[PDB]
């Protein structure tokens, strides 16, 4: 029942008891581990609400109090009569923060309790969604001094009136297939860009075109909105040593903001809940720039560095990778836009894990995602055993709405 | 039933059926994943089924399933177990079994090579001196003056668990470690405990930074005995850098032959507690782990100091810069000395081709992503982007606890 995790660098051993509260399935079984797979009614709703409210009242040291019992009574009456219920503001804030706390793939959770929650449950139209999202963008960006935030649109009802942000992130670049076979812009976004144009977007047809928002309110057909250009903070990428680096013409945006997940709190489902923090540098320098399926820039940089590209064993890919990641960090830091390096972020996560074991009895963590995509074992998380399990409140991936939607 | 894995870079999707042949447990449940946990006497009753499963697999592989030879071998083994409580593998079976234990090793990125394994049958061995001679021969054959050849030496199987053959060393070749009164460590800090055991057993320690440890060998459950591998059989590579002439004066070297000696080989329910095996290094093992782990030789600072990197803030990525240069130096040095080594790009690319082939001909390839992805430059290797399924197939290699914890000292 009680499980131990060992750090092999320090010999520190921690005991996990929190996993006993896990509810949902991992995808693994006693016969098969799926650790590396990316995607592994009134009757159902009351136990979910009760479980949540119990943890909430426990959190504020009022478990088994009259107010605890009265709220449980209130919620039960509301579900029986209306088939759902509404969260109190205090409950919504607690829930959003805990969804982040429970996000096993997130290295940045030392920050979990510092989250600004924007209650957008009074929103009714796609134009309303756009205004809420602009305000989130401006608040979170804060002229480069980034602040974590989430904006929460109305919860699911019958499932035919969902609020959804069609975009995977609030800010991303367009991709276009070229009449010569190559891709201009971000190849990740070709399909979404096409849907945008199909819905009327006038595409600039450049390499770094900020995509418009496609917003769905109340199960309606999604609508197109452009984020005011002056709210989208971008960083030109230069290198502190290589003057030629700026000539690659690279830039990235300052605000990482995931907009396609589903927030579950107390059995209630918030299908539009865009949230934002700040970048860890490797996301941009390793994945966005160097994935073969993305901007794929390793060859160009290595050439400009005049490395021997004839043999893999010269480690030319590795040398150029480090330089790209040095450039990303330098550029953000020079322009006073919040960023964290992978050494700093992983060190903080280990401290967060220790805090969580001490105060909560554990911390669900997914090693496959937590270990950075470069220099893995020179970061402390590589050497740390982690247990992965699912706790609620939670964030869950949801499929692209253009698969599901009927026009 | 069918399980799919996807490659997120190529969109190639593969379908696993081989997982249906798995019966042993992973550590994981529907409620918890233990994929990053390093560590997640048989009765007759349990032995014949295991022997039957194995022999069925072997006879299928030689296309003789259900033959008279297959049926006669089943009867022969059944009678041997009923009568003696165990059985002996034919040489052909032992070879097939050792190759399949490697093919099945989900943490091994080098498995494209699995069918090329030289098997040394040491089941006639009776004493520690006998074990020493067999291990010396293994080292010489596998080293092959730098042109490394994969091999395994298999000592007698477990009988009652009171007469185990064991190599106490975790690898045939490793360097000593010495803890100093001031808390600093000379040599490899991973080996301090074992080094103290060797000294207690009578080893005269040179007390330098790269002293090759002696072998500590246990035959037939007896107390282990110390033996020094002839120095002329231990091939080493001094580490230098192609551009940085100061790299040589760090005084680094490493041994050419990686040889794991602490694992248990299970074939058909039989347990081979002493089965040292060897291949060749992937460079990152040495350049990333052995040299740069904080708990090992821990050379990053000294290298970065000599490179004159900005060390006041981690965001200069000085650790990452020094890491790459160290790994270039390891590959360069081995290559210049004509000692077989593989870089992480080549090894992972070959692994993906191996895995795809296995899906096509075998219906699967169990793989442990946490171990298969290299400890540097993870996402610029193709394995990072490849979904994997981890499950346990037999024959297999299993970790066993260090024998000094469990040994009954005879005196
Ligand atoms: C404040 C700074 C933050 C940092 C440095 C950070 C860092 C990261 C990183 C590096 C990842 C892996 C992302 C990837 O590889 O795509 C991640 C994932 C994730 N983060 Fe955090 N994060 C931060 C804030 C937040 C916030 C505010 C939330 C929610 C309120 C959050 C929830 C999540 C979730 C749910 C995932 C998994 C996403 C997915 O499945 O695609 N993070 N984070
Ligand atoms: C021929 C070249 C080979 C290469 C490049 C190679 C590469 C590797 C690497 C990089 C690892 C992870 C090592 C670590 O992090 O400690 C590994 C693990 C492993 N290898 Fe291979 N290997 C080779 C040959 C072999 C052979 C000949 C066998 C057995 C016959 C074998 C069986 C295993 C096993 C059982 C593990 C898991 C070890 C453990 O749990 O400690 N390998 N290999
Ligand atoms: C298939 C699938 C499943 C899943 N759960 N998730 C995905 C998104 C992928 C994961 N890996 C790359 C891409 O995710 C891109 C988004 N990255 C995270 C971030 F940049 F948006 C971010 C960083 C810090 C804070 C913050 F709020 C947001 C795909
Ligand atoms: C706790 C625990 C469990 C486990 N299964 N295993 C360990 C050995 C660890 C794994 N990671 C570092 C160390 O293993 C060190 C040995 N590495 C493998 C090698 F170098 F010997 C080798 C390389 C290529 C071919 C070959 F035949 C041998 C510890
Ligand atoms: C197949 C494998 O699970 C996949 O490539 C994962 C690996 N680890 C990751 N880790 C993070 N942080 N983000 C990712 O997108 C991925 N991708
Ligand atoms: C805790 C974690 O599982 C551990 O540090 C693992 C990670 N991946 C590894 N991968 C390899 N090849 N070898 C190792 O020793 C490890 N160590
Ligand atoms: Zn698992």
């Amino acid at each position: 029942r009680f499980l131990k995790v060992k750090n092999w660098e320090t010999d520190v051993v921690l005991t996990d008891t929190l996993h006993l509260k896990s509810t949902l399935e991992t995808g693994c079984t006693e016969h098969i581990c799926m650790g590396s797979i990316m995607l592994p009614t009134k009757d159902q709703l009351f136990p979910l609400a009760k479980e949540f409210l119990d943890q909430y009242y426990s959190s504020i040291k009022r478990f088994g109090s009259k107010a605890h019992m009265d709220r449980l009574e209130e919620v039960n009456k509301e579900i029986e009569s209306t088939s759902t219920y509404q969260l109190k503001d205090t409950e919504l804030i607690y829930g959003a923060k805990h969804a982040w706390r429970n996000a096993s793939r997130c290295v940045g959770r030392i920050q979990w309790s510092k989250l600004q929650v924007f209650d957008a449950r009074d929103c009714t139209t796609a134009h309303g969604m756009f205004n809420y999202i602009c305000n989130h963008v401006k608040y979170a960006t804060n002229k480069g001094n980034l602040r974590s935030a989430i904006t929460i649109f109305p919860q699911r009802t019958d499932g035919k009136h969902d609020f959804r942000v069609w975009n995977s992130q609030l800010i991303r670049y367009a991709g276009y297939k070229q009449p010569d076979g190559s891709t201009l812009g971000d190849p990740a976004n070709v399909q979404f860009t096409e849907i945008c144009i199909q819905q009327g977007w006038k595409a600039p047809r450049g390499r770094f075109d900020v995509l418009p928002l496609l917003l769905q309110a109340n199960g309606n057909d999604p609508e197109l909105f452009q984020i005011p250009p002056e709210l989208v903070l971008e960083v030109p990428i230069r290198h502190p040593k290589f003057d030629w680096f700026k000539d690659l013409g690279l830039k990235w945006y300052g605000l990482p903001a995931v907009s396609n997940m589903l927030l579950e709190i107390g059995g209630l489902e918030f299908s539009a809940c865009p949230f934002s923090g700040w970048y860890m540098g490797t996301e941009i320098g390793v994945r966005d720039y160097c994935d073969n399926s993305r901007y794929n820039i390793l060859e160009e940089v290595a050439k400009k560095m005049d490395l021997d590209m004839r043999k893999t064993s010269s480690l030319w890919k590795d040398q150029a990778l480090v330089e790209i990641n040095i450039a990303v960090l330098y550029s953000f830091q020079s322009d006073k836009v919040t960023i964290v390096d992978h050494h700093s972020a992983t060190e903080s996560f280990i401290k967060h894990m220790e805090n969580e074991y001490r105060c909560r009895g554990g911390c669900p963590a997914d090693w496959v995602w937590i270990v950075p995509p470069m220099s893995g074992s020179i970061t402390p998380v590589f050497h740390q055993e982690m247990l992965n399990y699912r706790l609620t409140p939670s964030f869950e991936y949801q499929p692209d709405p253009w698969n599901t939607h009927v026009w």
